[PDB]
């Protein structure tokens, strides 16, 4: 089997991407944030504290003839941005782009933190990291991809995120029309539960490539590109007036600037992030200070190849017995 679904930016900045997902019988379609950095499929629901729902579409398990309470199971998750959610668990039928999994754990939110409530466009998350990170207790549950894998034509999914435009998540096949050149595959460590890999270096604009190993994670659920402070300083030094602002929370730059590109290495191959992809717009409405899309990872503990990087590539998440990642230009 295969599936193919369009993913759409939630706003004009590409702050996140939503993909429609069918849950239950009859189908209830929710727009979920596909997150290769986490491993829970959780949704706003009829169980979510009413004051914490503000415009989201909810899953109502009592209206699904295939929903079953997973007795005794609870979940609770905290994300790198400080947001969180928790609740109980159903199993139900879940379809993405024509690919169907029966008995998928659908984690129903009883509580969500303010940033989820405040984002009316995201009805939940669909985790695509390794199932070892799934938070369901006392019986850990499998991701949608893990459950689908054996049925897929090939045990892979691909992320093709757009810049200021829709893109595609495919399951079970590699669309050879969706990228240019060849796909360069690189090793993955699953020891932390992430799609963790080592970039071979970087360049800023037209500058020379610096060969240096940068371990980080391919994370569709993180907006920006988080890299070591040395790398980030080298990038922003090429932008007149750019500075790191403690009060804003990262590098800012004059909105009048033209940003240089940023290149990252995948083996001997190179992925070029155009400068425009690094512009996240005014820090507050009407400001002439703009927020940068490349930020320091120093306070995180891990480097994160988030959407800013991934949207410049066609990315293969290869879930073969030994997982690997593939990157192609497009």
């Amino acid at each position: 089997s295969t599936g193919s679904a369009t993913t759409t930016p939630i706003d004009s900045l590409d702050d996140a991407y939503i993909t429609p997902v069918q849950i239950g019988t009859p189908a209830q379609t929710l727009n979920l944030d596909f997150d290769t950095g986490s491993s829970d499929l959780w949704v706003f629901s009829s169980e979510t504290t009413a004051s914490e729902v503000d415009g989201q579409t909810i899953y109502t398990p009592s209206k699904s003839t295939t929903a079953k309470l997973l007795s005794g199971a609870t979940w609770s998750i905290s994300y790198g941005d400080g947001s969180s959610s928790s609740g109980d668990v159903y199993t139900d039928t879940v379809s993405v782009g024509g690919l169907t999994v029966t008995g998928q754990a659908v984690e129903s939110a009883k509580k969500v933190s303010s940033s989820f409530t405040e984002d009316s466009t995201i009805d939940g998350l669909l985790g695509l990291a390794f199932s070892t990170l799934n938070t369901v207790s006392p019986t850990q549950q499998k991701t949608f991809f893990d459950n689908a894998k054996a049925s897929l034509d090939s045990p892979v999914f691909t992320a093709d995120l757009g810049y200021h435009a829709p893109g595609t998540y495919n399951f079970g096949f590699i669309d050879t029309t969706a990228y240019t050149g060849s796909i360069t595959y690189t090793a993955v460590s699953t020891k932390q539960g992430f799609w963790e890999w080592t970039s071979t270096g970087y360049a800023v604009g037209s500058g020379t490539f610096k060969s240096t190993s940068i371990d980080g994670i391919a994370d569709t659920g993180t907006t920006l590109l988080y890299l070591p402070a040395t790398v980030v300083s080298a990038y922003w030094a090429q932008v007149s007036g750019a500075k790191s602002s403690s009060s804003v929370g990262g590098y800012v730059f004059p909105c009048s600037a033209t940003l240089p590109s940023f290149t990252f290495g995948v083996g001997s191959a190179r992925i070029v992030i155009p400068g425009d992809y690094i512009d996240f717009g005014p820090i507050s409405t009407g400001s002439s200070s703009c927020f940068g899309g490349i930020q320091s990872s120093a306070g995180i503990g891990i480097n994160i190849f988030g959407d800013v990087a991934l949207k410049a590539a066609f990315v293969v998440f290869n879930g073969a017995t030994t997982p690997t990642l593939g990157f192609a230009s497009k």
